């Protein structure tokens, strides 16, 4: 069929960022409301208004509520209309993120994203995860477009703790892994066509930078502070891990961390942690070299990554537990089957509790 | 500085793709209007006409002028602000769909570049090119967007005349040594910022796929046929190279090709067909080892590009031609200045003697 | 699915081998039914009455009508009823083997084949080619299990035209590529399942057999003597390329091959000559590297298959007779559906015309 | 000499692949005889006899006493006899298996072999080995053919005691070392003849599986679930070295084995266990490189095996027993004599003592 | 600009060699000045005059207050002036030849340069080293030439304590990434033009040479005794880490030493102990590979010399020593601004602490 590849028009990225917001968005309209995370208010609103005035636009900051809701995106809506907006700006976490994306498609105007944490590929993405209220997952929801603009400051990023920074690592992990699957397979991305050659080289792209500088860069986000090797890892984690999925496709992890939410023990636990196991079970799924699944392993390890189900909390019960779980992950409309071949709920099962296995004597010859 | 990359919000490429022009252009707006020239709605009119019909679109068809003139824009802005049309899409060469991209903007209302020919990296990106009458430079006028959308049907690019699509392979060979330089040297590219990872990773890629496609790509071009490997030259004359050479950095490569344009001998050559030869000089220019400036030469010969100055029929008053051409690359604002360390005009004056002197001794002892 | 490999009972191979064929015989069964033409009983027949009486074996001379038609197996049958045949022994060429083999099967009596060349991978496959009385061809008749045992004597190989055995070196040479591709598309095999790690081993042992003994053996071949790597050859173009192609997989190969058929002009061509065509044209269209079209299209060169159209007499009407060749290799059924993504008639169409025109520079740069 | 391969005619494997049994087993007969362990049937039986039904077959179902003994094949004759079976489906064990494989011999009808557990290479051969009432070995028993069909329920053996896999693994790692030998000293292989090139690879991809997915099988086996290593490393298992063994050629490790059996220590152990020292007694024996040796030693106990004497229970009074084992692995008829050069009984004597050292520092070196 | 290479007009090095001072120096002038430390005098006077003597010259010993003052050499300069002298001969450590080589510039005659311990590059550069009271660095004092001879006796250096064997190796160990960095940038050397290919090969001769020699060195240093290897050090400690800071140029890893000066902490170690620290940080702040960082890493805790901050005391109130020694290295006039690119202090803070947490974790696996 068609190859199709989707992309937000500019992603920006650079220390102290935020003080150019005004310059960077005053092409796309004058007058902005800002659906703000309340935490990064708290410290940056102050400079946010700046950047905005001094370059002669309007702005109506807007609390974030904390949910993205139907409820909220209506209040916001309110806002942004009696204000005479003509674009929204989300910045801080995902849900923040999420609601600015839901609402300027319902107002039919340009969206900016500035991300304060790296820690899922979301931001990018013409995408949004839909959630029933037990934790569990539900479905995809998809927009017309990509945003407009991504801003990612680096230095608010690494003030977050560094167990997010990781998390994102974890989701950006599984990008190459999925993408190649889907380019084996001949499956469809979420862009709605087959792969292109560029979404499969910044997927590949991906999968090299987080090798060469996940490590490096965990230790610049414990120290709160900002090495090339901390950039690479935050545009890895946004732009390229974006793209990837999107226009490369997702598969066997992702349903596998989908399948993770179906029950309540790893509630408490990031997105990119979950996915960081079903990356690994996507490996034994796939009979991956074991030169490749050793250094995945290793590289998920080494950024505090569960590699093991206890460490996703899951303790008791697992075999009843898994079941549900894959069961889960191969559902109707499921990305799994995107895998070579397919799986079954026996066959991912099985990759459950193997990947559990060789992840505990991964840690136990690590000492 | 910021790193930043930009991009069309959605490329799709595929084989009698016009007639799903309907569907993927309908969630960007209803009434349309369509410019093109002559020959291209001899072929498409009718395909186009029935895909937004289908997809209950109103089309407005509007016959092109052959010329990127103000007059041109104006005139195609009445018959859509009469129509009400809500989005412009652009069918054919550089001329319409840089005309496409210029209207647009003015009208502020989204755009979808359908290029019938993939000669140039110019459909994907958010700049004109702004000339003189008999010469041809005078500067880069730029754009706040990347097009909306960009639709390229390899059917109709394969029965294109195949030197086009070579002309297409001389624009794209320059990518990547152009945005290395640029990576080298710290230069801002043209989308603002210092290079990101993936900029880079996509020039590469578009040097890598003519190197291992671009000849297959040519025996299906000369008999029109679509194959795999022409798909992949698409992408790479398209996608790649237009991503990769404006948010990779211009260098000595295209300031030569727009020297070339100064003196008259050349006039009856395409873009990429100049370009082709101030890649190599920007080889000689930067001193790259002799197995890269073989390879290039190679492949360049192989697809049909000039290696030498005789052809592009400069073969009388060459120094004082090329005195010229030098003067032009290193004028006030041409890109040559992001070579690391600069780049005189007795520099380039040397890399364009030396640079012939190599071709012609290619196409003798050499091949 | 289940994976499934189907094998011969046993494969024997050596020279002046058909002296033994008594006692290899032997305890299959004591009375035997002879099957073959007449130019094959002119040579053998004196042998095999001799080693079967030696052997206390029964022989029953049947000379073979010269059809695979299903009327000249009902004739044979009460031929073999008569004689109170325990086993059918079939020796000679394809038509007399595939007759033997269903014969066998519509008795419940062991089966021998005992081929005079290799010129195709038939002998050792389950399937009998069923041609009408007049010769047209009927349908793929699948046998419940494979020969119980084929001899092939590399003596009586070696003596016959050379043509044949470079005929072989086309088909086998085919073996690993459909196979693969197969592989990576998750096809069924012709044994009713996915790919075991043993038929795809085989597989690739054929083409490498054919790269570093097909050149040496065409030296034995033209001699007509035995050497090693004849013998070799004789082995890739009856057990493995057997083995390989219905245990592994068909794909575009032969499906070209059969839409190269309904053209009249290569008539008068072999089928491993048409085959290898076939070979070139799944690299066009998989979208092979070149170093790998490279090296097929010189091992083929070297051993006399044709690598251009016109080296199977298509001159005239070309673009026609391949629409013609395109089409019939996309029927139904037909396994170019194999080929991971499939192929449509207009890409089937496209690397027949591109496959050539390679083919064609090849031979013109060697020289 | 002739070059000679044999093989079963249809090697199918899968997961819950019993359930198809009926029509995989089809075009053999309609009247089948069971043979069936009491243990196997218990789980089995009520599966078995709703896949033959719905087939549209037959079944007669005949506990199987234990032994592979005259009297226990005749009972089971006449059982059939009097029900009238065209053909005969053993499923469990060896003993299971070998006595299905003879019983259908006697009476001239076609068999199918369903191992429940990947412990040994006999299964697919077309042999029985004889045993003495003490322990030791006493000879081969040849059949004519090998079986029909082999249909191996992946998920089954994942059931089994995963001590069963790893006895499986020690058979199958000697089978490329000494089909190797074999090919070296130009020996004759079981199969009557000189090693082909197919069995060679076969041999090859034996070991090299065992290498690549012994670890990551074994993880699988012991949460008795079926993963793709779990499949790859049951057909090396059974098919690989199945006709690795009995088509490329035996020599010292099996030799070795036999005389193991000729004392009463290692009689707890499997028959794979101790095959597993005799391969590392022939890599000795023959002077394998040093980095062959540890890569062999290495995966053996990565999965259990012995690699010392002491881990065959053989602690007491060694310099003696092993003079024993060594002599009887040098009897008349036994495969020591297929090694390059041969062997004397002091030779195996020295390997015997000295594999045992190797392994015993390969030991200490664990800490 | 052009391109520039200094060097001091001979450089000898042997054991005993100053035994040979007198004929080395002999055509220079009759009437030489010795400057030597009253402890270097201790065990060379009596050599020294005998070489002298021997030679045909006239030596005055003149023994060195301590310090490289104004007032010093002013004193020195008259007893020279007196005695009519010809030329200068320094001989011992740092500050007897950085004052040597200054009174030689004053009273416009040659000099000998005869360093007693090979802890430093200072020696055959042409420069000095000013300082404040306090003990921060102030400037660079630029002399017109280098010395006319450089002369190291190796049996005198491997008397001297080890440990300044290992500061000459953690001050060499900077040159190649200083001057790699220098001409990325295309920075200007010390020497006042670009980096010469001359010196590019020197500066990386000098990491490979301690990298493939180090450890043997510091062997025969504790030993006190002389070894091909301690000769290579020396000379990569002496004449190739010279040349190579002075005309392939410095960067970040001495800017960081002088800012760890602004602190107390660090003063009890020797210079090229805080320059090892500074080359990891250079290492962070370039992102270099993380096998380059690791083998940096390695060597310089092979040979004792600091990779974390505690290693050089600097133990209590960390951030706020760092935000001083990171200021300090981006003040005006110092060599951070040589790196590509540049780096702010809020950088260059962050590559200390992240290069510091590198060495902790580096030390921390040590076990
Ligand atoms: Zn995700
Ligand atoms: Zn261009
Ligand atoms: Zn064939
Ligand atoms: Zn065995
Ligand atoms: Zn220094």
């Amino acid at each position: 069929m068609d190859r199709i590849i989707q992309s937000p028009g500019k992603y920006i990225q650079g220390a102290d960022v935020i003080n150019r917001l005004g310059e960077y968005l005053k092409p796309l309209a004058e007058r902005w409301l800002v659906v703000g995370d309340k935490f990064v208010l708290g410290f940056a609103q102050s400079t946010v208004e700046k950047s905005f005035k001094d370059a002669g636009l309007v702005v109506e900051i807007a609390p974030f509520g904390g949910e993205c809701s139907q409820n909220e995106i209506d209040r916001l809506r309110g806002i942004a209309e009696t204000a005479q907006c003509g674009a929204i700006l989300g910045i801080g976490g995902g849900k923040t993120l999420d609601t600015a994306k839901a609402l300027a498609h319902f107002m039919g105007v340009p969206v900016a994203i500035a991300p304060t944490i790296a820690s899922t590929d979301a931001p990018c993405s013409a995408l949004s995860v839909i959630y029933t209220d037990e934790g569990e997952f539900d479905r995809y929801l998809l927009l017309p477009n990509n945003p407009n603009m991504v801003i990612v400051d680096t230095k608010i990023v690494a003030g977050a703790p560094a167990r997010l920074l990781a998390a994102g690592i974890g989701d950006a992990l599984a990008t190459w892994f999925e993408a190649r699957a889907c380019s084996r397979s001949g499956a469809t991305t979420m862009a709605g066509g087959k792969c292109t050659q560029a979404a499969l080289a910044l997927a590949e792209l991906c999968y090299n930078t987080l090798l060469e500088e996940g490590e490096k860069a965990m230790l610049a986000a414990e120290q709160h502070v900002v090495t090339p090797a901390l950039e690479r890892v935050i545009e890895a984690n946004t732009y390229l891990s974006g793209v990837g999925f999107e226009s490369g496709g997702l598969a066997a992890a992702h349903a596998v961390h989908n399948g993770l939410t179906a029950i309540p023990d790893a509630h408490h636990y990031y997105h990119g942690e979950k996915v960081a196991f079903g990356t690994l079970t996507q490996l034994v799924l796939e009979n991956a070299p074991v030169e490749e699944i050793e250094t995945v392993a290793a590289l998920s390890h080494a950024v505090g990554l569960p590699i093991t189900l206890a460490q996703l909390d899951i303790k008791e019960d697992v075999p009843a537990k898994m079941r549900i779980v894959a069961e889960a992950a191969c559902a109707e409309g499921e990305t799994i089957h995107n895998m070579p071949g397919g799986a079954t709920p026996d066959q991912v099962y099985a990759a459950l509790l193997v990947a559990d296995q060789y992840g505990q004597r991964f840690l136990q010859e690590w000492e």
